[PDB]
């Protein structure tokens, strides 16, 4: 095979890329290792940033969310017993959030990549980059029982944390940063309808709760829980429960709670690598960083790390600008150190951390009083959750 | 579940140092993520060490290598049309090297894991390691649709290169240090008589060669590659054309050729991490290095890391001594450079290199005549090829 980007991994950041470049007449590849229904069986939520919707819609792939997706103009944080809204909207200037998940968004760009024909080979085996460093690098992977070989002029590594991509790169020339959080986040999700019309995120003595949705009549519930903890161990009535217990009362006492629909606990992490790229390989999405849920900022890293790709492969192709190209890192490293610290941020004030002093936890208690009751503090909050503007590039 | 060892991987290292610990009387349960015909289905050769020999037996897994297994007292290397042969046997005192497949061995192991009822849990998926460093260290993993949770004192992480051990260190703690040879070994077994009964390494202007066997009908050569080389380009003519080419007239006249039962490319490359341990998870054979085949070292490598990880394993549990188990890394790591050094330098010395000078020509072939010429230069080809001797501990 031959193309002219090749794309390893049919996540969103793949299938994004994919998409855009397929529009922009880039012809591209994607290599994914698992079946079509494999990728989406992954269960994975999503508050979309503005910029994200935006992108979405450049790509062509926005009908399904413009329908089935849930625009928010604000978000709560709960806290001593009282609910504290922060105005998105207004403090932003008319930006917004998105409430549509990963899997959606990838449906919606399967079916999209599907109908106009793009190249996308699937249980794509042992998938190995070659050549790097040179001016025609290449690819090769098992399928049907064959070995193949695809030449291009770049390789997108959008193959996730676990993939290969990031294990191309010599060590010597990477760094590595990374923290684990002492607590997991125990999910459950129900054909009940929400509590609220937008996401309330509340800290409580006994621990971290989050009240989100799906659909007027679907809802996604999380409370903290310890690392050691077993799913088994918590039966949809504890949980209801503990979910209460955690909340301010007269949401606990609205709150419509019924049989789950799936329960599971996951861990939350920061991870990121520096540099992004090495010769004609640039990693986007999950291949370069992880971040916790907390923000909610994941899918639209994923996102921005795309674009800038997508962006500056244009400079190339069209422009000449080949040498642009270097400065991919750069770019996407200030955006991912941001959310990073807006994520670790939201991670600090809301969850309870263990063998915590008293001090600690009255700084907690003020860094929410301050925030939520200054507008400057609104407003660092309100931009960072609807996300910082991207980075025009040069 | 609960047990004291718990086992990331099915491989060799992982079924060898089982068995080892099964027969000591020390619990041990093995996790692999493939299932038993997967693992089995990796063809891969082998020329044991007399200290991986003797642990075999330790283990009481030998019988079938007895019956099966080629011993050899000597190899030989040619060069510029001649067959220079290393007495093994005479120059180390006494050891050999037997020639029995990685495949075979682990059938073996396999036999003996399964007849005497130890625990292994095949299909075992994501696999995760927690609280390494606290004294009550788990793993968790999902099988028949079921996340379940093992609980022990140590990790031995057997899991190979790719596995998920050697990656779940952070990645500060760790340096690596790595290599690619710029060529790879395109093999072919057949059912054919080997051309010698023991192993012929050659030198040759047009690129390495080697014949070695496996049986008095069935035999394994390989030729030296570039890396871009696709096996589809080479049928089984072109092979034996290249392969006669490469050797002594003496030896190309008296081959058998024949249609080949197997085809495949493969590149040789060096891995080594420092340290090759985190809290209570050791690393064992490929979860921890990688070495070119040119030494056959590999398979040895992993077994000289089960019977270092196996002794300490021992003095902790009966003699209190868990302290040692501090020194694991040291240990391996200098008999691990040594093994990659040996390795290096046979690569070195018998392969072609691109783009090399006529220096370096007569260096290389000054390297072949000096060592296979000087009693003390074929001591130390002998000494490392069959084995450097163990190290006691301590
Ligand atoms: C339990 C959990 C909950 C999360 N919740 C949130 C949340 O609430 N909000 C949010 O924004 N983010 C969340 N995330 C993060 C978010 O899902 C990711 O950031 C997003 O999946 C990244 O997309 P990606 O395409 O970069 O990687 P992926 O989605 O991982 O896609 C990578 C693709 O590459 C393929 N691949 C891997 N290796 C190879 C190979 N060798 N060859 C070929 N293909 C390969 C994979 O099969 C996969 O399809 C969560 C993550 C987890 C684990
Ligand atoms: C093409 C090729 C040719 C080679 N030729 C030679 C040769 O001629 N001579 C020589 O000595 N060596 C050779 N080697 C090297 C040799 O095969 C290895 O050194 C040996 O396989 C190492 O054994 P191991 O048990 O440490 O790892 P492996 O054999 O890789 O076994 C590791 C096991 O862990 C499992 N695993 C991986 N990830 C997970 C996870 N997340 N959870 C659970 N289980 C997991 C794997 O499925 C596997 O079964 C060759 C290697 C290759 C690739
Ligand atoms: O199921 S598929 O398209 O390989
Ligand atoms: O095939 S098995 O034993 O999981």
């Amino acid at each position: 095979m031959k193309t002219q980007v090749a794309i390893i991994g049919a996540g969103p950041s793949g299938l994004l890329l994919g998409q855009l470049l397929h529009k922009a007449g880039i012809d591209n590849v994607i290599l994914e290792r698992q079946t079509p229904d494999y990728v989406l069986g992954r269960i994975r939520a999503g508050v979309l940033e503005q910029g994200m919707v935006d992108l979405l819609r450049e790509a062509g792939v926005d009908r399904r969310m413009a329908r089935d997706g849930l625009v928010h103009e604000g978000v709560e944080i709960a806290f001593a017993g009282q609910r504290r809204r922060i105005d998105l909207k207004r403090l932003s200037g008319g930006k917004t959030v998105t409430v549509y998940g990963q899997t959606e968004v990838t449906r919606d760009l399967m079916e999209a990549r599907e109908a106009c024909g793009a190249t996308t080979v699937y249980q794509a085996a042992e998938v190995r980059l070659h050549d790097l460093q040179g001016e025609r690098p290449y690819v090769t992977f098992e399928r049907d029982g064959e070995r193949l070989r695809l030449d291009c002029d770049y390789i997108a590594g959008c193959d996730g944390f676990h993939g290969i991509s990031r294990q191309s790169i010599p060590a010597e020339r990477l760094k590595v940063f990374e923290r684990v959080y002492p607590f997991g986040w125990l999910g459950l999700l129900a054909d009940t309808p929400p509590v609220s019309h937008e996401l309330i995120y509340a800290n409580h003595p006994r621990g971290f709760a989050l009240c989100s949705q799906r659909s007027a009549t679907r809802s996604q519930y999380y409370v903290q829980v310890p690392l050691s903890e077993k799913v088994e161990d918590w039966s949809d009535e504890r949980f209801w429960t503990e979910l209460k217990a955690r909340l301010p009362s007269e949401v606990a006492e609205k709150l419509v709670t019924g049989p789950s629909l799936e329960k599971s606990i996951a861990p939350l992490r920061s991870f990121v690598v520096e540099p992004m790229q090495h010769g004609r390989l640039f990693l986007a999405g999950d291949a370069a960083h992880i971040v916790p849920p907390t923000g909610a900022k994941g899918l639209n890293l994923a996102a921005s790390d795309v674009s800038t790709l997508y962006r500056l492969l244009l400079k190339a192709y069209r422009e000449g600008r080949g040498e642009l190209l270097e400065r991919y890192s750069a770019i996407c490293l200030r955006r991912i150190w941001k959310a990073e610290r807006f994520s670790w941020w939201m991670t600090s004030v809301l969850h309870r951390f263990p063998d915590t002093d008293a001090f600690s936890q009255r700084i907690q208690q003020t860094e929410l009083e301050y925030y939520l009751g200054s507008e400057a503090g609104l407003a660092t909050i309100a931009e960072n959750y609807v996300g910082l503007p991207y980075e025009e590039i040069e």
